[PDB]
């Protein structure tokens, strides 16, 4: 019943196959008003009308897998996700008429082909046709359409549609295929902000997360080549050509986790902050620079996130990799020697048990990086680190003083915030990487007379101004729990055109989001499952709406 209808003239459907399509809308996730969340619109390519159930399930699978990656995972409940069941005449594999005219070119790139049927504006379909109709009818802002997409505007062909990518944070097109490909089309000045990825390739979920990293998070392809000119250096969130560690944009992250600048290939002038990143090789996670930049980017699209605390680590402090000149060699051999050295020193996460009674007289370092998201409030965070016996008690020296140290760190305001992909931006041009950013290092000299026992480990906390624990020595390896969303009428019926998905949260999380007052035209009644610790996989939060 819930749908949008398009009018596709010859510029969008020159063969008449999709002149007046009805597109069923499915809500996969709507946790808050569209005006407070990042709205993601996903359409299917090469799914026939009888395959739309497969399409919906494919979107849920790809989306749920994407939300397992940081930094998306920290925002998982602040996305609203809609699946638009665009029906193709042919399956993709059969090779006939499809909704989006996607072809795979000789570089293995999936491209919307305007020339396939001579639909001269086919690759403008998201921001000129689908987007405006969705934002008028489905999106809570209900912005009325401004221009007829089948006519030529007066003046700019593009400006009337710029608003679309402020109300829809990302368009994704899932192709019904096992073929391994992926493409991201980011050029907001000319209306383009979508990506294309396959439903069933061997790495479908990894590709989706990678292309989403290009599209939403603004991250550059870490496999690309060349020396970045000054303007492109300023423009790039996660690539550099600056060889001098004292000058490179992400200098504050050097030596934190696997952040060690290196060439992305032998002899390359293109540098990455970590050789192991999903933006270079889809088998990896997002590196710390990409997590920081992506977290900052998404914070611009919601209103209630004001701090980023990267997962802290503890390392034996030997002096290795502690000053800029330790980072001057940019070869992969240096990157891996660095990561090996880190593992030899690690005392946190799954290396907590490497602590031992030979640690007396050694130094240990608690390290993380903190980004203030506020442009108004400076922050003061207190770090505490101590030696903990296996029974939970605090270890002492031989005079009974606790083996504990504390240090407060000042995090300056993000004064440069308006230069970093704010709402309405067509591109990112220049930002000060260090604005609002503070690398925090707390070094503790374990006394020579420490009364260490077998099974001791390093404990720590990062505390806000009120003593709330923002991260601790359990954060990195804590258990995550799956939460399922369901949309129901007051009589218990499942609401049509919903397909509530799952995401994960840390065990014990209390969800505290204000439900959207409407779902389609249905009025919100009540929700069951918010504000209570999530302690079981398959926990269901049920949003009840009026029939
Ligand atoms: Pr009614
Ligand atoms: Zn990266």
């Amino acid at each position: 019943e819930q749908s949008i209808q398009l009018t596709l003239g010859p510029w969008y459907s020159n063969d008449g196959k999709y002149s007046n399509p009805t597109i069923p809308v499915y809500t996969i996730q709507k946790t808050r008003s569209d005006t407070e969340n990042m709205v993601v619109v996903v359409c299917g390519e090469g799914y026939t009308k009888s395959q739309q159930g497969k399409f919906i399930n494919d979107v849920k699978r790809l989306w749920q897998d994407a939300m397992k990656y940081e930094p998306y995972r920290s925002y998982a409940d602040r996305f609203n996700v809609y699946a638009l069941c665009t029906a193709s005449e042919s399956t993709f594999d059969n090779g006939g008429s499809t909704f989006f005219d996607v072809i795979v070119d000789k570089y293995n790139s999936p491209v919307i082909s305007n020339n396939l049927h001579g639909s001269q504006w086919k690759n403008h379909i998201f921001e000129r046709c689908i987007g405006p109709e969705f934002i008028e009818k489905i999106h809570d802002a209900h912005i009325k359409k401004k221009c007829d997409p089948n006519t030529i505007p007066s003046g700019s062909e593009y400006e009337p549609y710029y608003y679309v990518h402020d109300y829809i944070a990302q368009f994704a097109m899932v192709v019904n295929t096992k073929s391994d490909f992926g493409g991201a089309y980011n050029n907001r000045e000319y209306g383009f902000h979508y990506f294309i990825s396959p439903s069933d390739s061997y790495r479908a979920s990894k590709t989706f997360a990678h292309e989403f990293g290009h599209g939403l998070l603004g991250l550059g392809d870490e496999y690309s080549n060349g020396y970045l000119l000054d303007d492109k250096e300023l423009k790039s969130l996660n690539l550099s050509s600056v060889e001098d560690p004292e000058k490179i944009k992400w200098r504050q992250l050097l030596g934190f986790r696997n952040t060690y600048t290196c060439r992305n290939a032998y002899g390359s002038k293109m540098l990455v902050s970590s050789y192991e990143c999903i933006m270079r090789d889809t088998n990896y996670q997002f590196c710390e620079v990409c997590r920081l930049q992506g977290f900052k980017r998404m914070s611009q699209l919601v209103k209630d996130v004001d701090l980023y605390v990267a997962t802290p680590e503890v390392k034996e402090y030997t002096g290795a990799y502690s000053k800029p000149s330790d980072f001057t060699d940019l070869e992969t051999s240096s990157y891996y020697n660095y990561t090996y050295n880190r593992n030899d020193r690690l005392l946190s996460g799954n290396s907590k048990s490497r602590f031992n009674t030979n640690m007396n007289g050694k130094k240990i370092e608690l390290r993380t990086v903190i980004q203030n998201i506020s442009d108004k409030n400076a922050r003061q965070l207190k770090f505490k680190m101590w030696i903990k016996h296996s029974d939970g008690s605090v270890a002492t020296d031989s005079s009974g003083n606790p083996l504990q140290t504390v240090q407060t760190f000042d995090i300056p305001v993000w004064n440069d915030k308006a230069n970093f992909w704010p709402l309405g931006a067509l591109d990112h041009i220049k930002s000060d990487f260090n604005s609002g950013l503070k690398s925090c290092s707390l070094i503790y000299q374990i006394p020579s007379d420490a009364q260490l026992k077998s099974g001791d480990t390093v404990a720590f906390q990062v505390l806000d101004e009120n003593g709330n624990v923002l991260a601790d020595d359990n954060t990195e390896t804590q258990r995550y729990t799956t939460v399922s969303i369901q949309y129901k009428f007051e009589d218990g019926s499942e609401i049509p055109n919903t397909a509530g998905g799952t995401f994960t949260v840390p065990y014990g999380t209390k969800l505290d989001l204000t439900p959207a007052k409407t779902l389609y035209d249905y009025e919100f009644i009540k929700v069951d499952g918010l504000n209570k610790p999530i302690v079981s996989d398959g926990t269901v939060v049920t949003y009840y709406y009026k029939n």
